[PDB]
């Protein structure tokens, strides 16, 4: 969508996503079960960079990343840069993610959905 609007994924207000920059008008969403891949930048709420992947490569909806990612990168075009709010639920909960990230941190992610395939 248009960079101003926030999308609630679950309904709930704690997981929002927005448009930083649009696939282009003919691109689509993948699918879960897709093998797709993503640039991720993960940010704390003040500002400090925790994590840059600018390759990875996962399925869809198999949990093996954060649920914030696993439930936003679906309604993502593919081609789209998005920024993703997320509370410390969906993220890396009370473990948090030694060394970087402490417990119950809410992330802010940065996502470009580069591909999706079968």
């Amino acid at each position: 969508g248009s960079p101003e609007e926030w999308l609630d994924i679950l309904g709930n207000g704690l997981l929002r996503k927005k448009t930083l920059v649009p696939g282009p008008p003919g691109s689509s969403r993948p699918v879960k079960g897709q093998v797709v891949t993503v640039h991720l930048q993960t940010s704390l709420e003040n500002g400090t960079r925790v994590q840059e992947e600018p390759e990875l490569v996962f399925t869809l909806g198999d949990c093996d990343v954060i649920q914030a990612l696993d439930l936003s990168v679906p309604l993502m075009d593919v081609g789209e840069t998005a920024m993703v709010t997320a509370d410390s639920k969906y993220c890396y909960g009370p473990q948090g993610r030694s060394p970087y990230i402490p417990p119950h941190a809410a992330l802010c992610l940065e996502v470009t959905l580069k591909t999706a395939v079968d």
